[PDB]
């Protein structure tokens, strides 16, 4: 592989641009389009590329100025990637939810923040019956996913989580 | 009370109040429109309020005045409802929708759920994100039940907790 | 079949759950208030759904019944059939608009597109951004003739293509 | 110029906090505010930043602990801040777009993906007909352009591109 | 002139229309389904456009057509309207409410802000945030008397700047 | 102390990980079960942590490797964190606004964009009338304040920018 100094720095502010602005579901074909932009139709300069900056592997001996130019871009760029592609693959999963109690009044009220691998947040207040509710919604969703092959195995895969979850529940109702 | 056309006006700025997306703004807009429909006159716009929040006339009304207000109520006393209701609590869940799917060897659940507001939010779970999800509002139940106030809201909805119940228990029995 | 003032209440909750922007669990939040209203009875939700959705009576009702059978008819089929239509294509392309604009010797083009689920978006595309907007979408277009359904798909709209292929011409001609 | 070591890092974190979150609409002119600030009044102070930070240009030797923080703002700095003054320039024209083919009963549909410039983007479904109407739309948009002296010079530019796309819409004929 | 059903095929497009949130493309949608309404007869669809934006009938009609007429206007004209006026304006502020509210020592201000296309947003300013704004805005107001036009507006509006004395005065002396 | 280098290791790319889509209301929290994950229930090696990433301390001596990278998590991570703890408490918050004058027929009109501490932004349009309308707004907002003990207080903190509107309103008027 015979690549110019010049490369590495076009490929570092190419990729420093798709990243300024916020990840979306566009990023990771973004990126490989800007590394198919750089490779010229030279699909092993391409692979080079990709491996470096999705994989963090160097796939050939770098002179040490660009050895240190692709250590710099993984250490910049491999993490915002993998996001990127995860974005892509699963981006409106769940990834995190936060509750903050409030007591005013009478009432126990939940404000609580679900937020997607995305990064898209929502916010939605509960009260301790909509808590319920919505705890025996997601139970009657686990029961239909058991009557299927795929969705028993799953929960099989899970079973000592399951058995906890009782116990929790268990522990709410002596109480 | 002495009126002119005021219904017919009051009908027209209503229309377009409510024309657009009712939002958290929108009662207190409406408070404004029956102020200046009154002429800033107290006894006046709480006829008017009577009439369009609780549907009652305070008043005899000519035949064609008579009309017009029956006319109002049926077409402003929901949304001005709504309105209030939004105000007053439109972060709170309204209502939630999963749709399950079978990918890659995982069940999965497309959910969406809704606000008091009509926003809506898509959250994507696995069969381990839902267990997550489900032992996390279980433990927001625990924290009501060690405040005062959260364990009488609990003890008021008791039957709810034994649907739970009965939910918990087919799930572990069958796995 | 044996109703109750089940059209006014029927009435009340269909005008609270439209009182809000239409979304993508609004057709089944309706589907709820039916059942609801029917007191979970298939026969009468039937006979709700068939009323609400086809606009059609099947079973004659007194004076006052009928009277506000028509009204719940004319207030809400098309917004039910919009909440059904949502459920199902909501994302789909439903219209857009562009404005051309001259701005530093440049012709630009200000787009709104629009969903089946009223949502919208501004895009703004100069002469280049349209013309690699259209390769893009003629890409597309070769893409699906590749797929044998795809293909048939074009087959079916012959007289679409045509036309495109008289705006290319006077598009290459005039320059 | 005399600067002190605490103007490079007081600057630092102040650029830090403000890329901290999406870049927006009012980004640039931030920037420009916490350059102002840290120059204090002083024009050839602020100069010397917006040289630096928006051109990667250094207006005077600096000693070398000052010459590398500048070379490490440079860095850091100048993509986003360059994508700022962009946003703030051109944030609403389309940047990117993805097309993914589903093919489901008779039917191939696509799900599009519209980014903008400023990052946002746009889920929008289209079949094959959407597909060809948005084709339509858009040509018809260049030849209202071509008759306006500004668009016809701006269509001379790339009349290369245009003709080739009438080379694939010529290819998706003949098929 | 010559007229078939056109009324209720009419409202059926108008009321499909409507029954999302406006946006701005709704005004262009409805010129679009009054065009296709008229078989693109531009005299049937002048008729159509008196109707409907001005509530003025251009011709006598059968009862029953003069029937489906009024209700027309009445159901769409200020729907209508907004949808012209959100093409036209829908940025411009329409509302503002502020709740105050004492944190930490602190009053704040919980302010939203709606524009005259529905959309709103939630600003919290402290006391200093407030009086910052009320700078800026000020700003704006000595800018706008340097420019000529500018100028002729605000000499419009002497007794809203009277207002603004009197307030301003309140303030400082209570201080 | 007694810490393995692969914990920056680790640490590190699950910070690069939650820092690479927008910070969000749930983001501080996220970085401390970050923390708490790594720390593996060690309160020590967990407080490590948070003094190093949120106050920038460095509690006890590290060899040179891992001070190293200590300083490195600290520049890439310790503004990001502050800003998510900012955010978490006062995202709401007014943080910046711009206008730009626009000068068209007889009107000055201005478009505002309001940015909160959470990078959000809304886009507002205001007329002259408008601007003085928004001013008074919030002047009786202060007035209010003024008469609330609290709001005394923080009044009589920035006398001197009050007194300073009143000069620029003076300035305003006599011209």
């Amino acid at each position: 592989l015979e690549l110019e100094d010049n490369v590495f720095l076009l490929l570092e502010g190419n990729l420093k641009r798709i990243f300024a602005t916020p990840i979306g579901y566009t990023t990771f074909r973004e990126f490989q389009n800007v590394v198919f932009n750089c490779a010229n139709g030279q699909q092993e300069i391409a692979n080079f590329f990709f491996e470096m900056l999705i994989n963090g592997k160097l796939t050939q001996e770098l002179a040490p100025q660009q050895k240190q130019a692709a250590h710099s871009l993984i250490a910049e760029f491999m993490m915002p990637i993998r996001v990127a592609k995860d974005i892509h693959e699963r981006g409106e999963f769940i990834n995190f939810i936060t509750s903050d109690m409030l007591t005013q009044q009478e009432r126990c009220i939940f404000l609580n923040r679900l937020a997607r691998v995305d990064g898209q947040e929502f916010l939605l207040m509960t009260d301790v019956q909509n808590t319920c509710h919505l705890i025996r919604h997601l139970l009657a969703r686990l029961l239909e996913a058991q009557k299927n092959p795929v969705g028993e195995k799953n929960l099989q895969e899970i079973q000592e989580e399951i058995t906890s979850l009782k116990n929790h529940f268990d522990e709410l109702t002596k109480a």
